[PDB]
């Protein structure tokens, strides 16, 4: 039990995807080839941004350079400006987002009710922390606790849950979450292979850590989103999809190798905040 | 830990101790603690508390020899079972035909539409007797639907009794209440059996909307039943996002009514209360409806 919803966070659970796996089981035919699901959505505001929302915001308390009443500020497209917001309102924050106008009002919404103000993007941020002294940008885009968060949280649960890990594949954003379980797996597991997924750079980049990056394309990341929740019962997001597509790519090669696999992926969020596109 | 598939990968949900909410979180000097702790049951599946029971009827279906593949299945319901059901049917390779009333809110028809199961928007007129009755009239044109009946399948609350129970009992052992709606009753039904075996003087305490009686109700497992309206609901509903952080749904608004009502007096007698209550569900699918906008 936790003393406050701040730590109802983290050792998300991992979930095989027996039907969408190129090849669950060992047979005459070959080794196995296994996906496995970490659910990031069984967080505090069901994204995965919970982790360095918080490690962030405890980050500046601890350094003294957050104090009662300051206001926060935050480029972002939606996830963690919903994972400050409630932190921040926990804590006596005042939360401004400053988000791309294409965001589901959803994400707004969310925003709203949890206190938040939103602007309508990195370098309006920029300008605006400039302009105003007082108020403090975390940013997610340099931030090291964001790689920490995920080296220390995200990494080690995979690990512990999947110590025969061969690939990670998770979304590429602001790099956090590659660069943090990417280093920790890397650093852990002998030639474990580090996947990213991009829509078709920050501070926080580390190009040593990557092994591939796949370019993928919106209509294949929808098309993956609905596979999974046909195949698999995820109410995945968008980036799920993508990275899902990716994963799927990496599955036909290691089944077309004759080589085991046992890749595991990111589920940053679920379909809830994506409903009113009408991907679903 | 590590699941092979989305159904295992249900309940052992968090307890969370809501300090500013609570009424007296400490346990000090003007009198003994009233505390509300949190079972969030939007930690599963679907984000409903209906993965517990629509899994175990499912399966206990199958166990019985009731379902087998290709079988469509039947089921009233005002969104989260329905849901649930979707989910466990396109796992298991089973039809779904849902009936649920034309008054729900959009992103349950989304969300449902999505696992891909039939929708038949009953009127709103009578709510869920109109679904119940609607359901049953259509179980009797084709017999060959299986229609789980969450309103009179024990397995509904033999997965509390198996698994919410046992769950909150192991995090808060100290429990003086626990606090849940009541609409199928199987949480109450379930939960409140397996505590009242363990826990002495254990309140079990129901919250309702302000029709029939389901068949799984055993009144004699209540001590209470508050009704709350809408209205309260909601503006408890926003209370608890706005100080604890959490996003839940309407029904939750009227647990939490009725828990800080137990909580309030147990507070004013100067007695100790440790008060365990469902987020049944987030807020999610609620937002259409405009309850956390502005008041
Ligand atoms: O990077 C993504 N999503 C994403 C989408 C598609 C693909 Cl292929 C990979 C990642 N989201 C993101 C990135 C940086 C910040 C935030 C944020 O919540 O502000 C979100
Ligand atoms: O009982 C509730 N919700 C609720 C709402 C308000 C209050 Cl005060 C108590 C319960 N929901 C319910 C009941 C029975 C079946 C289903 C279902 O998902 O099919 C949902
Ligand atoms: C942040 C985010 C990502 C990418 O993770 P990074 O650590 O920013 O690279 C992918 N998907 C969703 C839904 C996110 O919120
Ligand atoms: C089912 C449900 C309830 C009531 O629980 P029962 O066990 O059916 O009495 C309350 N709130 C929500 C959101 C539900 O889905």
């Amino acid at each position: 039990r936790y003393d406050s919803l701040l730590q109802a966070l983290g050792n998300t659970p991992l979930v095989g995807l027996q039907r969408l796996s190129p090849r669950w089981d060992d047979g005459r035919d070959g080794p196995h080839v296994r996906l496995w699901a970490k659910l990031e959505d069984r967080n505090p505001t069901g994204s995965i941004k919970d982790r360095p929302a918080v490690r962030m915001i405890e980050q500046a308390e601890a350094d003294g350079l957050l104090r009662p009443g300051a206001t926060i500020l935050e480029p972002t497209s939606g996830n963690t400006g919903i994972s400050l917001a409630m932190a921040a309102r926990l804590k006596g924050y005042r939360l401004i987002c400053v988000m791309p106008e294409n965001t589901s009002v959803e994400r707004r919404q969310l925003l709203e009710l949890y206190g938040a103000q939103i602007i309508f993007a990195v370098a309006t941020a920029k300008e605006l922390a400039a302009t105003n002294p007082s108020w403090v940008m975390l940013y997610q885009y340099g931030n090291p606790a964001n790689t920490d968060s995920h080296y220390c949280g995200t990494g080690p649960e995979l690990l512990a849950d999947l110590p025969e890990i061969t690939h990670f594949v998770a979304g590429l954003g602001t790099t956090g979450t590659l660069m943090g379980t990417g280093r920790f797996l890397r650093e852990h597991v002998a030639n474990v292979k580090i996947v990213a997924a991009e829509p078709r750079v920050p501070e926080l980049y580390d190009p040593e850590i990557l092994t591939a990056r796949y370019s993928v394309g919106a209509v294949d990341a929808v098309r993956r989103t609905r596979e999974l929740v046909h195949t698999e019962g995820i109410f995945a997001g968008i980036s799920t999809g993508a990275v899902l597509h990716a994963a799927l790519g990496v599955g036909a090669g290691a089944l077309a190798a004759g080589e085991r696999a046992d890749i595991a992926l990111v589920v940053a969020d679920a379909g809830w905040k994506y409903l009113s596109t009408g991907a679903y």
